[PDB]
């Protein structure tokens, strides 16, 4: 059937009756009234039973050997659905479809009715579920820890052209994977005073909300593995949140705990954008507070907890722990390490700041002004009052440190400082988490270059030691062969499986670039992949496409930095030639263009609706035929990409030189057998630089001609008026010809092309369309065309998360990965 | 060890690998890091996972043979714990207890650790339980619908002397014993407004909250029949509840859907009192909404959802179904089944109300003004304008009834009137119920003769066909065989086990009420009981009392018609009296006080810091030793009665004659050997009559005297004037006696007492502690008292809810009851 492990005859058997146990005694259902959403449950559970026994083992084991533990703090956790992953990772695919087919079910058909963990915004989010799966595969003793909303992203419905947001309920039928874990309730304060006292400061009168954790396994890839993602949920004490009396009302007293409770309600729908809302800021110290006091705990039992020198000696900490910063959102994890080391545990400040500093890591993922995190002050110092006075004092000495480096420094001074004066004083979040970490690091070799020459070049100066680079990855196992059997099939036809957890034997695949079956194989699979997602279209969202034509796909979240205008622009291009030389033959093209707009976004939602607008157009001229199609594809999430990526010829990876600090899409397309059209941004870089620039398509400003240009000034006039082909699209939407009852619709857009655009759209708009001919120019050789793809296949191996991992593992965390198998799941009962 | 039945060689050995399984697959646990929670669950699960088998079968069955299904809609269903009662009704005890016994555990000990299901505030809900109980084991097709409230009646806790309420988050840690039916969610609406036209009326612009349903199974007594309890719980809707656009936040939007869900928020503490809130009217138009759809799809199915005349003929609805109103909260069924045949089956009028009271019957449970349901039309108006205008309707056609009937008598009409006229118009929910029922019930001989002969007098006249009586009862199992295993034990040793489903058979114990032997034996468990109470409380509360003493317990809801104050009076005078002769023996007594008082009952709370008031002075008084001791039981709840009452020896239910429509909880004291002091009220009239008024100590006015009295006029200052020991207390209370340091803190209870007494507490001040001397009096003489407490338990049968259920189905419902084993638990999976 293929390698999706064996269907032996024992275990078979021992699923279906696993599976019927469950349909009664879990499910409480019989085969006659059982739903396919029943069914789904039974298999969730019997799959689930397959792995607490080795998740139990793993756990226990750290226990007992006691290795450095990896704490992975992430706001976000774009995990998806784990069915299928689950049975990827423990080999139980095969015997599952076989069982289920004996059941007389189609567990494809099961499959689908799995609800996807949306608890992410987009390439952050996905990144941290990528880690988790390789730092499993790796053997580290790591620990993803966040916050469990019970609305993750909201699903994107488009109406009359529009989207429309609507409630993720997630969670509404149950989530057979995680457990929930009373038992280990933390409390954590907010508010109150500080009061200083003889021997100490002290928080004082502070309002508790109660962290309650629950926990989900992470499977490696068939090592026996199963690591843990701790999510917390926020629950109301039932004292004070009742017990403060004098009049209010007892019901209303029982009411009103859903406010403490509001904060691990929902995820905030913002993708590189930050929004100082105090709720962020109480969902930011939430998950930091519980998690600290179970690092700190873990650690005091650890072989301390026992004897060693004896005396909690603090001194071991960063030898037993690491805690990675994504991004800024956890940067409350230093100040609050501090109050609990110097307030609670006593410790010198100094001694303190050392094991901080020691133990902490940040990761930057951007270096955009509006999606950097600088907090009111005001905010602070109401929410958290001890810890403004920690970072005063953090900030005081790290000037200090400055002052003595470059003396007379004045400006150096006031640019470095994490507190900002201006209009309200801010604290720049980036600023603490450098000054408090050991390593910074970037998330590819170009955006971690800038980091250094630009927004932190003042910090660089001061510690280069600090910063590091980390190109980010994927997981092959999920992003190859869960959402690609065939491709995966194929490609171990000939080279075997270890390349699932060791990608870097792809490159063993340049051999049969010249194959002739290989070529044939590769082509096909592709054409399998273009011919499901074409029915899947009209089966879920109905009205036909070609799948003969070029698959031209753009799969992010909105934003005006990735550009889906540039590619708005190169579509309408397309149909103004056709419609100027109808009979003259093109490359037929269906282009797909998907994501969601952050909710207040308005110029994100303009640009959904002009996308719309096109395809409204284009899709209903006669003239045009099926030789160009515009669609607009709904609800971008992770299970949508899992069907779309592998159904892709041209990767859009468009971003304006310097924006796009990595990007992991535009890997996802290389290791699916997708050519991409991109400049030369973020991990497109690493990525042409590996397949060879002659098997890329790229176009356009490097970083230096951006600059080169922002010296000069960016006139977009300019453009309009040299090219023609430009100025007919602009006066097109000017004019209505895309609004008919609504001409001047699209004023906004024209306008900010026109004299805002920060993304200069226009100066790429030439070397862009030509580019693009370039690629149906190839496309009308097949043979070639799939001859190029085998070359980015082959050669995408240093894009795996596992390759990441273990570089952030041996040169941040100091642990060095393994691919030993643990001792088997074998029952035992001690 | 009892018979809590067989403890087979191999259901042991299943019993201890099922627990194991749950231990480590459920809970995902290893011995090494299990705590009494967790060992709890297991076997919970373990002994869930034996019913489930048998709650299939028996859903089925009814579906296959269709008989008349029983529809009991109450908002409350004091449940209590489930584990035991489970055990007991499927004859696993102890199978169990060996089982966990050999595992090392204490089985008692992993019972203490479930909560309570506290879905109900007292008499009104443990009646629903104990009906559901007796609907099972009678082998009805009954079903309980109710609200799922995730807060229950709130834990007592006494700071200082005071009540203080903290929030009862029993779904904390989960419920083992529910099942969440998400794919059953219906949708219910609320507000709106009504547009009539062409062919009917139209409720239109309503906003919609979704119901989703928990199912809880209901086990009969070792007849295979495990029933469901259906609670539903609120939803919000993911569309308009996020999708009714412009402006207002996309966050607040998901923040605000904790509005719609507010209504299964928690339980409305009041008993016997009505409070005229929104939320409350709120929670009463959801349950029955959702419930009533239910009802009718049910019904759709049938064996007219195949064939019969063909034509969906409502004529026989009454036949195949039967909804009861447990008192006047579920009212809105009437309107609503009307709206859904009139406005959305289409039936005319009078076809409909022929439906509607054909299958409906009320059951009133309170005469007292201040519980009465009496809803302002405003509120209606607003909230449900569709129901109110056919309340209206209703109204118009059944005072044309009474015209007709009384020609003239225009003070009748305006008397009947389910519509009151005054300050705010208001609407009488008994009214609606008796007009639109074919049975109205009280629940007491005495209660439901006062209903015809008082409040209800004009309704009975016209149709006193409608009127009958149901003696409350309670069940025997959770009610002796659970809490009292000692004491049914030797029952069983004399007459079998046959009386456990059939409690007149306890007559025969009568010819035991001269044995050795017996009166020997039933003095003993007595004393046991004590021993274990006794230690409970030094274990949980801490601070002793003397088992040898006589326990004098008072445990019911904190009521003035209940008259905890005429026992405060009692108590007080021995304490004076024994100050007055230290040196005269009296027998030793250990006076047990407790209960809850609804949080915004002034005079409630006043009374529980009047009793730790008196226990203060008493318990410290070196003069009074060990003879006199006033203890205050804190949060009696189920749980808790099921420990007191087995342990006392003299029973309090002095309620002002004609207050307390039955009770129930002294029928759990005469069942459990506790001798009865109380007045000729509610059932205390048939238990008097049933066991003989010389093995009662009846005292007190009759309702007559009290009615003699209310003509006369009460003045309590006559009672103050010739009574000595009476203006002692008066005066010891008015002077700071039991209050030093806050000398005038109970001015509110003297002042009340004397000028507005309301239940006449110093009229039956003399009889009462005359008939206390006659009681301590026979405890000096333990022969004799065993003796008429033998006379008790062996009379008391006629008060399992077995009976009172049995009499509702032939005589209300038109079903009949069954004792027949339901064919095994047996496998099958078809
Ligand atoms: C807060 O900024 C981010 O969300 N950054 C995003 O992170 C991911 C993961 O590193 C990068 O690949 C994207 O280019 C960047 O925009
Ligand atoms: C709303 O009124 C009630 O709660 N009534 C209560 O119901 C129970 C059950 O019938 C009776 O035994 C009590 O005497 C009565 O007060
Ligand atoms: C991988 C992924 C992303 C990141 O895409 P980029 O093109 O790097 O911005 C976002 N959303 C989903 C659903 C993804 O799978
Ligand atoms: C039976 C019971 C009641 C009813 O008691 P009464 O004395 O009839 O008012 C109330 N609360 C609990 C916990 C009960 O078990």
């Amino acid at each position: 059937i293929s390698v999706r492990g064996l269907a032996g005859v024992e275990n078979v058997t021992e699923l279906k009756k696993n599976f019927n146990r469950h349909l009664h005694f879990t499910l409480v259902k019989d085969r006659n009234v059982a739903t396919p959403r029943d069914y789904y449950f039974a298999l969730a559970h019997t799959v689930r039973d397959h792995l607490v026994g080795r998740w139990i083992r793993t756990q226990q084991h750290y226990y007992e050997k006691d290795p450095k533990r990896i704490y992975y703090l992430s706001l976000e956790f774009y995990m998806g659905r784990t069915l299928q992953n689950t049975m990827v990772n423990l080999a139980l695919e095969n015997a599952c479809d076989e069982a289920t087919y004996q059941l007389g079910l189609d567990m494809e058909e099961l499959e689908e009715i799995e609800e996807d963990a949306g608890l992410g915004n987009g390439g952050l989010g996905r990144l941290a579920a990528c880690f988790l799966d390789s730092m499993a595969t790796l053997g580290l003793a790591a620990y993803g820890y966040g916050i469990r909303y019970e609305f993750g992203i909201f699903n994107q419905k488009i109406c009359g052209g529009w989207q429309m947001e609507e409630a993720d309920d997630w969670l509404r039928y149950g989530n057979p994977w995680e457990k929930a874990r009373p038992e280990f309730t933390l409390p954590v304060h907010f508010y109150g005073r500080v009061e200083h006292t003889s021997q100490g400061a002290k928080w004082v009168d502070t309002q508790v909300v109660l962290a309650m954790p629950y926990d989900t396994p992470v499977p490696g890839y068939r090592n026996n593995v199963v690591n843990t993602m701790r999510l917390w949920s926020a629950k109301a004490p039932n004292d004070f949140n009742l017990k403060d009396f004098n009049v209010g009302g007892y019901i209303q007293a029982v009411l009103d705990r859903n406010l403490a409770e509001n904060i691990s309600r929902v995820l905030y729908p913002n993708d590189n954008f930050f929004e100082g809302k105090e709720l962020r800021l109480k969902q930011e110290y939430f998950v930091v507070a519980a998690t600290l006091q179970d690092i700190i705990r873990r650690f005091k039992s650890s072989k301390f907890g026992c004897r060693d020198p004896v005396r909690t000696n603090f001194d071991a900490f960063p030898d037993k722990v690491a805690i990675q910063l994504n991004d800024t959102h956890p940067s409350l994890a230093i100040p609050e390490l501090m109050r609990v080391l110097v307030d609670l545990e006593r410790l010198d400040w100094d001694k303190a700041w050392e094991v901080t500093v020691k133990t902490c890591a940040y990761t930057n993922h951007t270096v955009i002004p509006e999606a950097l995190e600088r907090w009111p002050v005001h905010l602070l110092e109401t929410l958290l009052p001890r810890h403004l006075q920690i970072i005063y004092e953090i900030n005081q000495r790290f000037l200090n440190r400055v002052a003595a480096a470059f003396p007379g420094d004045v400006d150096r001074l006031r640019r470095m400082s994490l507190v900002e004066e201006g209009a309200v004083k801010r604290i720049n979040m980036a600023h603490l988490c450098i000054a408090g970490s050991h390593a910074v690091n970037g998330v590819a070799r170009i955006h971690s270059e800038i980091l250094k020459k630009t927004i932190f070049k003042d910090f660089y100066e001061l510690e280069p030691h600090k910063f590091q680079n980390k190109t980010n990855g994927i997981t092959p196992r999920r992003w190859l062969v869960l959402c690609n059997p065939g491709l995966a099939e194929i490609i171990a036809e000939r080279i075997g499986e270890e390349y699932i957890s060791d990608l870097d034997q792809l490159r063993k695949l340049l051999s049969y670039v010249d194959d002739e079956a290989f070529i044939r194989d590769v082509a096909k699979v592709k054409q399998e992949n273009k011919l499901k997602f074409a029915a899947y279209l009209e089966r879920e969202y109905k009205v036909h496409i070609n799948p003969n034509s070029l698959f031209d796909v753009q799969v992010k979240r909105i934003h005006e930095y990735k550009r889906q205008l540039l590619n708005c622009l190169h579509v309408i291009t397309l149909y103004n030639r056709i419609k100027k030389e109808p009979n003259k033959f093109v490359v037929p093209r269906t282009v797909m263009i998907g994501g969601k707009a952050a909710p207040g976004y308005h110029m994100a939602k303009m640009i959904i609706k002009l996308i719309t607008a096109i395809g409204d157009v284009v899709n209903h001229d006669p003239v045009v035929g099926d030789r160009l199609r515009v669609i607009f594809l709904e609800n971008y999430r992770v299970s949508l990409a899992e069907k779309v990526i592998p159904a892709a010829d041209l990767s859009e990876q468009i971003s304006t030189a310097g924006t796009e600090a990595s990007g992991t899409g535009n890997m996802k397309f290389m290791l699916n057998g997708a050519l991409t059209i991109g400049t030369m941004d973020g991990a497109n870089v690493e990525m042409a630089e590996e397949a060879g620039e002659e098997n890329f398509f790229i176009f356009g400003m490097r970083v230096e001609d951006v600059d080169r240009l922002d010296q000069r000034g960016y006139n977009a006039q300019e453009y309009y008026d040299r090219i023609p082909e430009l100025r007919q699209i602009i006066e097109q939407l000017s004019s209505g010809f895309f609004s008919p009852k609504q001409p001047d619709l699209f004023k906004d857009i024209v306008n900010m092309l026109m004299h805002h655009d920060r993304f200069k759209v226009f100066a790429d708009y030439e070397e862009y369309v030509k580019c693009q001919e370039r690629v149906s120019a190839l496309y009308k050789n097949p043979r070639e065309w799939t001859r190029m793809v085998i070359r980015n296949i082959a050669t995408s191996g240093k894009f795996s998360s596992d390759r990441t991992i273990a570089q952030y593992a041996r040169e941040i965390w100091g642990v060095e990965p393994s691919r030993q198998r643990l001792p088997a799941p074998d029952e035992k009962i001690p």
